[PDB]
């Protein structure tokens, strides 16, 4: 598939092996500059690779699976310039402690629409949360292995404090078909905050609890492209 950013996203068709609920998650340390820097906070999140090479290089504190639910949260610091313990909520399947004001975050897996037809999905983000989405755009189906790091522009994406604090995407999507996701998240100081959700064109609910959403696939030998048109 092309890497581009689209409206209509190429998906993918799992053979026989059941899907595994959720996502994957990878966490990362992200430290605060050197005392008495102005500002405090590394502005390394900004960097134009910083979501593709640049995370790697901090400490990789966890890799877990089975990420699904209602993976939004809000965390409240009392105090700017500091690392702060904090917990995630139970949907990340992480039952440690973290600096919750000060962290990268990587998920990645595949959504499973419900319903045919458009669906918008609405981010928002303290600091920063980066979408892609499709085949190519996020990765190649049950090919993760060798397109990872090669996802395309943003689908959508949200930046604390800027013009653009929080972001739509309105794709169409098949019933039933398994579309590459990849979401990547910040923290550089202080609160935090990720909230992702969409509608549909199909009613009014918002669908904020991805449990029958977000399902991880196992790589394969000659990739599982979406079998459907
Ligand atoms: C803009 C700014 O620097 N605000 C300071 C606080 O930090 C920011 O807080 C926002 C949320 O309001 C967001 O989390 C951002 O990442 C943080 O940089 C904080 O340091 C506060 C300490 O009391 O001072 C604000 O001025
Ligand atoms: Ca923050
Ligand atoms: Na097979
Ligand atoms: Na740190
Ligand atoms: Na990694
Ligand atoms: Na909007
Ligand atoms: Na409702």
């Amino acid at each position: 598939a092309s890497k581009d950013p689209t409206t209509f996203p190429l998906g993918c068709s799992p053979d026989i092996t059941t899907p595994k609920k959720g996502l994957s998650m990878e966490l990362y340390s992200y430290d605060f500059r050197k005392k008495g820097s102005y500002p405090c906070w590394d502005a390394a999140y900004l960097d134009p690779n910083y979501p593709r090479t640049g995370y790697k290089s901090h400490r990789l504190l966890a890799k877990v699976d089975g990420v699904t639910g209602n993976i939004n949260f809000y965390y409240h610091a009392t105090k700017g310039c500091t690392p702060q313990l904090g917990h995630l909520p139970a949907s990340y399947n992480y039952p440690k402690p973290l600096t919750m004001t000060n962290f990268t975050m990587l998920l990645y897996g595949y959504f499973r629409p419900k319903v045919t037809g458009f669906h918008t999905f609405t981010i928002s983000a303290d600091d920063l949360l980066f979408v892609n989405f499709g085949a190519g755009n996020a990765f190649d189906c049950c090919r993760r292995d060798s397109s990872a790091d090669h996802f395309g522009n943003y689908q959508a994406y949200a930046i604390w404090g800027s013009k653009t604090a929080k972001d739509e995407l309105t794709v169409h999507l098949d019933a039933g078909v398994y579309y590459p996701i990849r979401l990547f998240y910040n923290n550089r100081e202080y609160d935090g905050a990720l909230s992702f959700t969409f509608k549909t064109e199909s009613n009014e609910n918002t669908v904020s609890d991805f449990s029958e959403y977000f399902f991880s696939l196992d790589d394969t030998e000659e990739g599982c492209p979406g079998l459907i048109s």
